[PDB]
């Protein structure tokens, strides 16, 4: 479609001002809203870009085919960069969003100055002896099933796994709520695209500099994957966050804001 429509479909909003722009991409089951505690801190010095995946960024409004693989999601990112008429932008992505950002940069690397990956994973499958995704093919298949047979029950089960912080319920209920509010068929398509994707082979093709924020006590993306990505991504830096779980941008906005801000102040 044309500029205005892309802007409509991906709920594109621009805030702040600066010579450079930082584009924030939601992880699974989330909308731009997950960035409320982190993104405004960069409006002072950068044009800040927020958006939702038409592939139901935890919301309504779409073509079946394009969102069966993450490429469709990377195509949204490209489409928005195009509607905004951007020449270059920093890209901040969470979980799948990071990978989605990665795939898009491989297609159009000139479009991205940096790839800040909060909690990435290039593959969730455990693959001894060289790779430990953190999941057994059957565990993933287990959740996908739970997701169909009973969606809402899954929304809560998974919200707990992702946060892995029993004494931080407000966040968990918010995550659970975000999951519940997302169309269950698309949620499942998205999850399949994410859980069964394998992008290890693609790591070597990334030419855009990336910062890997690995979380602590992360069941979704264990330390294994963060290190492994650092090892295979040609141009990267790996910072271990003190924050626990898979959603630092929600549970530890401040540490997230610092790490991201340092990294950028540095690489100007």
């Amino acid at each position: 479609g044309h500029m205005t429509s892309i802007l409509s479909r991906n709920h594109v909003k621009v805030k702040g001002s600066g010579k450079a722009s930082i584009m924030f991409a939601p992880g699974f089951g989330c909308d731009q809203s997950v960035w409320n505690a982190v993104a405004p801190a960069f409006e002072e010095d950068h044009r800040v870009i927020l958006f939702d995946y038409v592939g139901s960024g935890h919301s309504d409004l779409y073509d079946l085919n394009r969102y069966q693989t993450l490429d469709g999601y990377a195509q949204d990112v490209l489409d928005v960069c195009e509607a905004l008429d951007l020449k270059e932008t920093v890209f901040v992505g969470h979980s799948v969003g990071a990978l989605i950002g990665m795939l898009a940069s491989i297609r159009r690397p000139e479009l991205f100055s940096h790839l800040v990956m909060v909690g990435p994973s290039p593959c969730y499958l455990n693959d001894p002896p060289e790779y430990y995704g953190g999941f057994e093919e059957e565990q993933l298949l287990g959740l996908l099933e739970m997701m169909e047979k009973n969606y809402i029950g899954w929304a809560t089960v998974f919200a707990a796994t992702v946060l892995n912080q029993p004494d931080r319920p407000e966040i968990k209920e918010e995550l659970e709520s975000r999951f519940c509010s997302t169309d269950p068929v698309i949620a499942r398509q998205f999850a399949k695209a994410a859980f069964f994707s394998d992008h290890r082979e693609d790591l070597s093709k990334v030419t855009v500099p990336s910062l890997i924020l690995q979380c602590a006590d992360d069941i979704i993306a264990p330390a294994t994957v963060g290190k492994y990505m650092h090892q295979h991504l040609p141009y990267s830096s790996l910072k271990q966050m003190e924050a626990r779980g898979h959603c630092p941008h929600m549970s530890h906005p401040d540490e997230t804001i610092q790490l991201i801000g340092d990294y950028l102040k540095a690489h100007v």
